[PDB]
Order: structure tokens, then C-alpha cells, then sequence
């Protein structure tokens, strides 16, 4: 089941989107036997313009270690790029540090508990060092090193959320919503649902981001009017609510 | 989310407006695999005569590190003098310091983290390190030095709000009403809805800077009157609020 | 006579050759008035393949001090690349040390004495500085960076050449002269005279390169042979010579 | 003169042959403008038979630093075989604490004089971290790092044939003699010289091999005879001088 435990700690990182459910569906395919030539997915892999150049890394890193017959593969510079830690030289002696640990231990478990206790800096440059074959270490410690750097971007992920909602600061707090509100009718738009709901569905998300620009237009500062910051946030509650319980419609 | 939680920050800072309006939009393209040519977005956002240069700099930063293929863009000289720092040594040191610590992240929160314990002059200037490839970090960590910028200019503009309501200077504070009512007319002017609304809005709009004016041209000093001043705010007041639920009228 | 002196500095750096007299000559027109377009000119430089990338930032640097009317020229990305440091902190706390002081100068001598007394690492990020415009510094500073820079390259270069002729090991010893016998071979048969000597000089230089390749595939070790090693040298020695008096009959 | 001082050390270490003119001249190649397409010249240098992994590996990566257009090349895996150290965690402990002291130089000596304190393991995994983007140096740096690797193993390349001669064992002792005399026969066969001396070169050469073969199957140990030894020896070394001469006749 390390196919499985692997898949978890790998999609997390990625954003919610179209490029999710493909990226997940090619994990399937390449952990199922149904493994495609790999120059033509990591090319696929390159081209996607959402991915920050970190995550695209690991996605493009993972799929080497499936991939059997090297010596005949190739290493792409995005993936170099990425993995180099920036070339810092003080972080990359931690990665040293850790990749003799990892080089010991082939258990899967054994290789994330050990890596988990360095920087999420090290786990970066390090897990170059096994792209790179700068270094070695057998496939089930490798993705124990992935998931260690996955959990560290993935307990990051959660945690600025954490910190963005509870912000004191009230100017971001109500800018927040307006991007939240065209973020989730952006969803909507983008997936067309199969059913008559997509004319419908893109109506009152065309409706919401129709007028939460308007509402930006406008502002709500309490300088750029005497009392209208409040009425505005409350129609974009109701739209929230409105968007919301539209999801599970077509469902 | 990391795309969402730098649009947060990004867009508090910007005034409201209607290029408010067409950057987020901008971004949204940029931010969803839409990317235009970034010579000609950088371009338009070069001409926009309302965004101060330093807010200017950031949304010029933040496209170039969405675009991929490096050496073939083109570093603007605005971005530059923007993000310069006033080329002071002082505080660029504490930028060298920051820019120390950020290469070791690779996580968003991580670099947004360490980047607010540094004054807001510092990362203007760490910011523009990474710009000019003086430096080199991560995208995630560089967001969170942008966002670490953009609170803490958005702060800057809450706490300015703050302060000049509660300022006890009573010049000012007539003042301060003139000003907001005719930023408050003005919103509805070039804001011409579809509906017939927008002709009522313009006259109802127009009273108020038809009459604002002549409020300032006779003046609200106590020695420029003998008790006109109290009954010449009230006026503003009944139109601060007729122009208050006109909003919500075309909404 | 700065432009002078400058022109020593920046000249010593680059190697012999075609390009060091191409780049001298058009250093004298933007030197002495003739400043043709500043495009064209870094567009040549950047294509030149011998220069280095760091010795090819120089040249590209110094240009741009002479050029006027900034805001309409363009920062080009091989200088930046080259001059940016290796984008460390350490060194690079050390050039905004150095910023300091250069800030506080307006003479040339002045910003080169202090400037040659930190490590020439440092003056290649600070250096960066200036061109970047996270600086800014009077121009007969900016070169006093400039040639503290060349100062400290051209006394390595010849450091370089002392420690190299007098190292003790023979097997470079040996192959350091059937290169250098090539090199002085190929500056003749690419510097194709006027004269009638250069078929002349051609024969005698294609000579010693169609003998050196000889001599390289025999080789000269000491246990590739019973003694060769000993008469091979004998031969070069009077090629070297022989050449060494070819040079100047056309002169 | 750089490109000079690196073509003394990088064919220092090539063994000698018609491999060796081969490179040399495709280095002057590089070394002069003349820069064909690095993919091509890569895969010529992959199929070549005599070169060692380690030693295959610095002409790889000594090309790569030349060609410009980074982002577009292609890291060949061989390089990075050779290159990686045996994956050693120890030594590449010292290639990072060398490569953090690199990467704060920018002079060609200053990276050589420091990457000789240590010791010729390291460089090797160093120069690993350089050719795989890990780490990030200077042009000038990194060669300045070859030539440490290079002349490290000319020095061991000489060390060698300072013992080998020396040696006290007379059983290797008397057979250096065969194979020494079989390679300087072998190095006429294959240079085939365009005059007649062509013919008459290879009946003696293969004179010599012909009977050198005959030696070893008579063989030369004290048990094998009764004082034959003594006269075998003796032939070989009229031989040996028979093809000394011979050499210098062609010339």
C-alpha cells in the first residue's frame, strides 16, 4: 500500500483544479503498470502553467522512480532547477547530513520518521541529490523522502490558511472575500456540468462575478464611504451561500 | 490555494477603482493558464497613471514570477526603481539578512513568516534583490516575501484610516467630508450603469460636487462665519448619506 | 584622463586575441564621442563566444556608464546573471559594506582605494548593485568599482601564469607546452597578413600543429617510452622558437 | 589566456593516442568560436572505447560550461555517472564545505588555489554539484575547479609511473618491459605514416611484436630456465632502442 500512502502525501500539495483530477489520473496510470512513455508525460508535465515550478518538480520526480531501465532516461532541467535548493550551501550540508541517515534505512516509514525532523529546505536539496544520482538510496526510502518534503508544503498549505482567515487586519479580511467569492464562481464556470445546470450554474456565477467587481470598483475602505462597507460584504454572504449550496446541485 | 492567498494580498493594497477592477482580472488570467504576453501586460500596467510607482513595482513583480522562460523576458527599469529601496545601505543590509534566511525556506508561510519580523523598508529593498536576480528563492518563498510586503503596506493603509478619522484637528476633519463626498459622487460618475439609474445617479452625483464645491468656496473656518459651519456640514451629511443608498439602488 | 585609465583596467582582463582588438576599438568610440546605439553594441557583445561570461559583464557594465538618458535604455540579462554574485549572502553582505562607502566618494582614486581592500568577490556583487540601480553612485565612483574589479582579475591572471610555468609536476610541465605551442601556432594562421608571409607563415605554423598532434599521439610519459620523452621536447623547443621569430619578420 | 591554462590541465590527464589528438582539437574548436552543436559532440565523446568513466566525464562537463544557451542543453547522464563521487555521503560533506568557499570567488586562481587543500575525492563530487545545477559558480570558478580535479589525477597519473619504474618486484619489473615495448610497437601500427617508412615501420614493429609475444610464452621466471632470462631481456632492449630511433625518423 505504498502506491496508495505515496499518492496521499503527493496530491495534497497540489491546487484544487482541472489539472488535479489529470494529474491524479496519470499517478494512477503510472502506478498501475499503465505507464506511458515518460518523455511525453514530463513534457505534458512542463507545459502546465498552474504548478509552481517546487510542486511540478515532485510531481516530475516521482514519476522517475517508477519508470524502470535508466541509462536510457533523461533529467530535466525543470526538475534540476527546482530540486537545487537554490544552491545554497548551508542548507545543502543538512541535505548531506540527512542523506547519510537515509542511505541506512529501507523501509519506507523509516526513511519519512528520520526525514521529517530536518528543515523543509534540506528535504528539497537532498531529494535533488536522488534525482541528480548525486546520491543512491533504494525507491521506497526515495519516496519517504518525497512525502517528508510533501507533509512540510502540505502542513504549510494548511497553516497559512489558518493565518490568513484569523487576520486581524480588516482591509485584506474583506479583500479576501471578494477573491474567495470569484475564485469559487471561477469553479463553477470552468467545470460545465453535463446537465442544463451549466447555463444556470453560469448565470449566478457570471452574476456574482459581475458584481463583485463592481464591488471592488466601488471599494470598501471606511475613507471611501459613511457606512457602506457594510451593507456591500452582506450581499456577497448571500452569494457566498447562494454559490454554495449550487455546488451540490449538480452533484 | 497559494494562488488565492497572494491575490489577497496582493489586491488590498491597490486603491479602489476601476483599474482595481482590470488588474484583478489581470491577475486572474495570469493566475488560471490565461498568461498574455507579458510585454505588452507590463506595458499596460507601465501607463496606468493612478498606482503609486511602489504598488505599481509589486504588480509588475508578481507577473514576471508566473511567466516561465527566463532569459527571453525583460527586466523593466520601473520594477526597478520601484523596488530599489531609495538605494539606501542601511536598510538594504537588513535585506541581505532577510534574504539570508528566505533562501532556507521553501514553504510560502515559512518565508511570510520570517519576513514580517523585518521592517517594511527591508523587503522592499530584499524584494527587489530577488527581482533583479541578485538574489535567487524559491516561488513560494517569494510570494511570501510579496505578501509580507503587501501586509504590511496594507496595515500601513488600515492604521492611516484610523488615525485621520479620530484626528481631533476640527480644519481637517470638515475637510476630510468635502473630500470623501466628492470621491463618493465621483465613484458614481464614471461608474455609468446600463440602467436609467446612471442619469438619476450623475444628478443626484452632481448636486452633491455642484455643491460640495461652493461649500469649500464659502469656506467652514469659525472666523470665516458666525455659526454657517454648523448647519453647512449638515447639508453634506443628509448627502452623504442620499448618495449612501444610491449604491445599493443599481446593485 | 579617467577614460584612460579605465581603458587599462577593463582591457588587461580580456584574453588576446581578435575580439580584445574589436572590443578596444569600440571602446574608444564610446569613449571619445562616437557612442553608437547601446543595443546594437551589447547585442554583439553577448553574441561574442570566446569572452567569459564574468569578463564578458564588464564589458557590458562599462558601456552603460558612458551612454546618457537612462529611462529608455534597457538593463540587459547576461550582465545581471553574471554580475549578480552567485546570488550568495555572505559576499554579498560585504558589497552593501562596500555600497556604503562608495556612496559617500565622488572621486575615482577614492572608490578604487577602498574599494581593492575587500575580496573580489564582493566587488562582483556590488558591482551588481550599481548596474541594477539598487545603487547608485557618481560615475567616476562606479568605475573606481569597476577597475578595482579588473585590478583584482588581472592580478589573478597573472598569479595564474607564475604558479603555472612553475609547477613542479612534468606531465603538465610537457603538456603545457605542446598547448602553447598550438596557441602561438593558431595566432598566426589566424592573423592572415597582407604579405606574401602569410603563406609562408602559414606553412611554418601548420607545421608545428601537424607535428604537435604527432607529438600528442606518441605521447611523453615516461613509461610510454625509453627516452623519446627527452628528444620530443627538443623539437618544439626549436618549433617554439622558430616561431618566436616568424612574428615579428611581418611586423 | 584562461582557456589556454584550462587546455593544459584537461589533456594533461587524457591518455596518450589518436583519442587524444582528436579531443585537443575539437577543444580548440570550442575554445576559438568554431562551437558545433554540443549534442552531437557529447554523443561522439559517449562512444569513445579508451577514455575512463571519470575521465570521459571532466571532457563532458568541460564542454557544457562553453556552450551558451543554458535551459536548451541537455545534463547526459554519463557526466553525471562519473561525476556523482560513488554517491559517498563523507566525501560530499567536504564538496559542499568546499563548494560554499567556491562560490564566494570569481577568480580563476582563487578557486583552484583553494580547491587543492582538498582532498581529489571531493572535487570530483564538487565538480558533481556544479555540472548538475546543485550548486551555481562562476565560469571562472568552476574551471578553476576542473583544473584541481584534473591536476590532482596528473599528479597521481605521474606518482604512478614513479612507483610502477621503481618497483622492486623483478617478475612486473621484466614484464613491464613486454607491454611497454608492445605499446611503443602498437604506436607506429596505428599512425600510419604517408611515406614508405610506413612499410618499414610496421616489419619492425611488428618484428618486435611478434617476438615480444614469443617472450612471454618462453616466459622469463628464474624456475622457467637456466639463465635464459638474462638474454631475453637483452633483445628486448636492442628492440626497444630500434623503435626508439625509428620514432624521430618519420619526423
Amino acid at each position: 500500500s505504498l502506491l496508495t500512502e505515496v499518492e496521499t502525501y503527493v496530491l495534497s500539495i497540489i491546487p484544487s483544479g482541472p489539472l488535479k483530477a489529470e494529474i491524479a489520473q496519470r499517478l494512477e496510470d503510472v502506478f498501475a503498470g499503465k505507464n506511458t512513455d515518460l518523455e511525453v508525460l514530463m513534457e505534458w508535465l512542463k507545459t502546465r502553467p498552474i504548478l509552481s515550478p517546487l510542486t511540478k518538480g515532485i510531481l516530475g520526480f516521482v514519476f522517475t522512480l517508477t519508470v524502470p531501465s535508466e541509462r536510457g532516461l533523461q533529467r530535466r532541467r525543470f526538475v534540476q532547477n527546482a530540486l537545487n535548493g537554490n544552491g545554497d550551501p548551508n542548507n545543502m550540508d543538512k541535505a548531506v547530513k540527512l542523506y547519510r541517515k537515509l542511505k541506512r534505512e529501507i523501509t519506507f516509514h523509516g526513511a519519512k520518521e528520520i526525514s521529517l525532523s530536518y528543515s523543509a529546505g534540506a528535504l528539497a536539496s537532498c531529494m535533488g541529490l536522488i534525482y541528480n544520482k548525486m546520491g543512491a538510496v533504494t525507491t521506497e526510502v526515495a519516496f519517504g523522502l518525497v512525502c517528508a518534503t510533501c507533509e512540510q508544503i502540505a502542513d504549510s498549505q494548511h497553516r497559512s490558511h489558518r493565518q490568513m482567515v484569523t487576520t486581524t487586519n480588516p482591509l485584506i479580511r474583506h479583500e479576501n472575500r471578494m477573491v474567495l467569492a470569484s475564485t469559487t464562481a471561477k469553479a463553477m464556470e470552468q467545470m460545465a456540468g453535463s446537465s442544463e445546470q451549466a447555463a444556470e450554474a453560469m448565470e449566478v456565477a457570471s452574476q456574482a462575478r459581475q458584481m463583485v467587481q463592481a464591488m471592488r470598483t466601488i471599494g470598501t475602505h471606511p475613507s471611501s464611504s459613511a457606512g457602506l462597507k457594510n451593507d456591500l460584504l452582506e450581499n456577497l454572504q448571500a452569494y457566498q451561500k447562494r454559490m454554495g449550496v449550487q455546488m451540490q446541485r449538480f452533484k
